[PDB]
């Protein structure tokens, strides 16, 4: 049988008999390809294979895992029309980055899109899309990550009552929020963000006083990459980011957290 090879690089496609390599056939049709020791043992002629199957068992260099993603095109024998991407060879993963992608999908799932499910995956399902999600916005509304939020941590609110302030005052301000007040869990996907609380204040001369209203979010940008923050990745993320790069993407923190509090002071 013949079947076609339509190769998303170059744009060719290409009928190779199934008693022909890969490589060979496109060559002879005028379609150059990279290559070097065409003796199936190293991965100059590398190509992704995203539908298809070929026979490579002429083929040592890749791995049983990797030969689920991957093509020796110089010792490849097509058992299928394929789709394929020649030139592959600076793209290819190893086995412990390719089953970390197909993993996190089966973990978390249109996929790596929309809402970040609540609760104690949503940092491994943030980094998850920082390596695998290519930049698409994700969201989690405010009332959903577990922010503990008290006036006491909220600098606009306590400089009118930490001065000698009588009357009713709005508030209408940003603040950084330090997510770690909030615990570890939302510390290791949010860091630092910018909210913004807006509500009235009342302090009687005595001082007895009482805070109302809400609390929202800006959008916050994801980046794991160790020089836009603060924290340690531990050696795990470190190696996960040292095999592969990721993307930024924008986590959309939508809705108003109610904030209602009352005290005196003395
Ligand atoms: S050119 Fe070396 S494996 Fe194909
Ligand atoms: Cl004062």
């Amino acid at each position: 049988a013949t079947y076609k090879v339509k190769d998303v690089t170059t744009g060719a496609e290409i009928e190779v008999p199934d008693d022909k390599y890969i490589l060979d056939e496109f060559e002879k049709q005028g379609v150059n390809l990279p290559y070097s020791c065409r003796a199936g043992a190293c991965s100059s002629c590398v190509a992704l294979i995203s539908s298809g199957e070929v026979d490579q068992s002429d083929g040592s260099f890749l791995s049983e895992k990797q030969e689920k993603k991957y093509i020796l095109t110089c010792c490849s024998y097509p058992k299928s029309d394929c789709t394929i991407e020649t030139g592959y060879e600076d793209k290819i993963l190893e086995d412990f980055e390719i089953e970390l992608a197909e993993t996190g999908l089966e973990f978390f799932n249109l996929p790596r899109s929309g809402e970040i499910l609540s609760g104690v995956t949503a940092p491994f399902e943030a980094f998850d899309h920082y390596l695998f999600g290519n930049g698409v916005e994700r969201s989690i509304n405010i009332n959903d990550v577990g922010f503990n939020i008290n006036v006491s941590q909220i600098p606009p609110i306590m400089s009118l009552l930490n001065g000698k302030n009588v009357g009713r005052f709005d508030i209408g301000s940003d603040f950084v929020r330090n997510t770690a007040l909030d615990g570890y869990s939302v510390a290791a996907y949010l860091g630092n963000i910018t909210m913004r609380t807006e509500g009235v204040l009342n302090v009687k001369s005595d001082g007895t006083w009482q805070y109302e209203g809400v609390i929202r979010s800006y959008n916050d940008t994801y980046d794991a990459n160790p020089s836009t923050h603060r924290g340690a990745l531990g050696e795990w993320a470190t190696g996960v980011l040292n095999n592969l790069s990721g993307t930024p993407y924008e986590i959309r923190i939508p809705g108003e957290l109610k904030i209602k509090e009352n005290g005196k002071k003395l």
